[PDB]
């Protein structure tokens, strides 16, 4: 049966092998939508080269590359299975991987979907909380694909641009948080502090009205209500890059400060991620949970596991897509409003791409 | 009768008359728990003297002083009338105004609470969203009072240190927002952008792990979930003072930014206050809505009205107190954990003068 409905899963993607680090970093640092940089065209290549070495080593420490693709596939296939059931009308569903900086690119995926004669195309961001640096960059990519070529899509487009508090996403974290707590020494459980560690963002993005911080906070809030405040929690931000100011307490300094102030049982939560990768397997698990945990004298530092293959997460993907169709909305109401202090001409256009759509 | 259970309402307070402005600012800029200033004891006076004229003028423009006490008084009586009924066992209830920088200072209030020979003393913060700079400072005052008076309290203390998503608090905002929308043209209603304007915080306080940011967001989410995303929204921050970096997008820049980008139908919302005062009557109402929107060339820019005398608000107060008394809680789980990068010796001590309470 010809693929009828296509769900394009968008995420950043990551180096599969150490040989893919450099090219990945070059594209990444060249992307002005992720973050603005002085003379990006020239600085990026410079940054990519100097950085490739240590990043390659990091990828070696965790296998030789990022698992993001494998996790994304497993998730989509499960999704399709359920879609091909919940919504029998939308005939066969086919998932498509659209990584921002690694072939399977967004452009290769669009080309591919068009080549399948799909009548429906759904841009489904894998970033639950919206940032103009992530979903906004993946979306502009979709828009640009058509703009540059100068042709209109042969399919109907719609987009699930965000899903901060999907009740099934929330249940996954809460659940994962309960089996972790269950493995801390019983007499130390109620002392464990829960650190939600969301990727951080330059203050240049946050200060321009970016939606991200608020929604991550929303995700954080739902989870804790679901766990009915069983433990103290704090929202911290990780993975800062470069000299410029970035948001809220860094996770590293937070784990350190807690440790030095009496709180030595910490539970980390990948609140803004959907699978394992360098950010968890190496940064949180090795850098903080091993090295930093050791230097400060942590009694127990554990990490709630990543959604990854959790069927309940697949359940959630499909449910979101299903509700999406049923609703016939072209995008979320929030998307129809660009950042208060936006200065990216593409944004306003990418917005039309989905709002000014038919069917 | 004679009070049995005392509800000490905590808020910053405000200059009742133009004559009270100078010393109000001196106290405020000296309070290191609010925000830290270089050579504080020297700078505070300078700042206060230089800032007074401008601020007296602002009060003049809105009545010659602040409403905060009147408002707080009415909310308290309403809370009392309900508490004396919802929870008769807690017998007579008396509310005391505990203003951080002006008369019924936290100390004076504690003083007459003790004198009224109460049995139960409850610290009820009028800051729905917890920040060390606000509730944190007010709580620190309660602690420093006894510790300075050199005597043990003659009544059981407990605290309601935060209530960011209390069901009824959300119903007042959601409601006020709806009737404000009704004053907008009908074929624009859904085009109106809702700007939840909270008081901003210095990054110095945010980067230390302050609960406020994430907490304020949690309120926004609830409000919008209740309004089932009828309109586009953005959480921005107002009231920065001084040269140092402060949090997120400024309400002003956000307003002017929306105009220049076309969105000229705006609804402001005091998501962190519980009554009107200089932050709304003057800043939002005259400085942005009038003066700023003037130039900007805006359609309609209105503001939901402050909670003030809303009966539902008194219910919220009463429902929180009563619910607090039943839970037999001494404070929130969140208060039992100080900031990850906390460097204030008082904090730790304040957490004791609440968690080490009888009954
Ligand atoms: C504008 C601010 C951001 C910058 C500058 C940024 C930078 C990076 N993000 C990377 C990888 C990544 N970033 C990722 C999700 C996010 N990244 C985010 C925001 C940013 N991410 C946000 C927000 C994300 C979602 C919550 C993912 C998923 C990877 C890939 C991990 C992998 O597969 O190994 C890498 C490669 C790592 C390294 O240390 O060299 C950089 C440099
Ligand atoms: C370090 C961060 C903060 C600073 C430096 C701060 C400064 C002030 N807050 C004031 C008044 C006030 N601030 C107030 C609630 C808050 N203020 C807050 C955070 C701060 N508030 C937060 C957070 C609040 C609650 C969400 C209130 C209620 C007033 C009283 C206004 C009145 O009654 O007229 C005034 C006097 C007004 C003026 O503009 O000169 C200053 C200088
Ligand atoms: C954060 C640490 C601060 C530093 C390093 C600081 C530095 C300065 N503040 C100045 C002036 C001033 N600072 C002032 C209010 C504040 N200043 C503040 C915080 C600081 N202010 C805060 C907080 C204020 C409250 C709003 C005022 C009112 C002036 C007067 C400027 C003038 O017109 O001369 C000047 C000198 C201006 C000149 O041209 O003579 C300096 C160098
Ligand atoms: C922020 C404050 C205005 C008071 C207010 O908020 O109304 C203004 C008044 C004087 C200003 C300062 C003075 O112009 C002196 C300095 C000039 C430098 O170019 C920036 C820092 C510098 C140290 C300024 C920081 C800040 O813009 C100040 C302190
Ligand atoms: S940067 Fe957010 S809409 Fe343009
Ligand atoms: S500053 Fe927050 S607990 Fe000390």
């Amino acid at each position: 049966r010809k693929p009828k409905t296509g769900i394009l899963m968008l995420n950043m993607g990551g180096p599969e092998t150490l040989g893919d680090v450099h090219d990945f970093l070059l594209r990444l640092f060249l992307d002005r939508d992720l973050m603005t940089l002085p003379i990006q065209n020239k600085l990026a290549p410079f940054i990519a080269k100097r950085r490739t070495p240590k990043i390659q080593e990091q990828y070696r420490r965790i296998g030789g590359g990022s698992p993001i693709k494998i996790w994304t596939s497993k998730q989509g296939e499960g999704m399709v299975k359920l879609l091909d059931e919940l919504s029998p009308n939308t005939a066969p569903h086919k998932y498509y991987i659209g990584f921002r900086y690694v072939h399977p690119l967004t452009e290769e995926a669009i080309e591919e979907m068009e080549r399948d004669g799909l009548e429906r195309a759904i841009a489904f961001t894998q970033y639950p909380q919206y940032s103009c640096s992530t979903t906004g960059s993946s979306l502009n990519a979709i828009y640009r694909y058509y703009n540059q070529v100068g042709r209109k899509p042969t399919m109907k487009w719609s987009t699930i641009d965000r899903w901060p508090t999907h009740h099934l996403l929330i249940q996954c974290f809460a659940d994962h948080i309960l089996k972790e707590l269950d493995h801390f020494p019983l007499e130390k459980r109620s002392e464990v502090v829960i650190l939600f560690s969301a990727h951080s963002l330059p203050m240049s993005v946050v200060n321009r009205g970016d939606p991200y911080p608020q929604e991550v906070s929303a995700t954080v809030q739902k989870v804790m209500e679901r766990l009915e405040y069983c433990n103290p929690y704090r929202l911290v931000w990780q993975s800062k890059v470069g000299p410029m100011p970035w948001l809220g307490p860094q996770t590293d300094e937070s784990i350190k400060g807690l440790c030095e102030r009496g709180r030595k049982n910490i539970l980390l939560v990948p609140i803004a991620f959907t699978s394992d990768h360098i950010k968890t397997l190496y940064e949180l698990d090795i850098e903080y949970s091993q090295v930093l945990a050791k230097e400060c004298g942590v009694e127990n530092i554990r990490r709630a596991e990543s959604l990854n293959g959790n069927p309940l997460f697949s359940k959630a993907l499909a449910d979101l897509v299903h509700s999406h169709i049923q609703s016939n909305e072209l995008c979320s109401k929030q998307l129809t409003l660009s950042c208060p202090l936006c200065v990216n001409p593409v944004c306003r256009e990418t917005k039309s791409f989905f709002t000014s759509q038919q069917l």
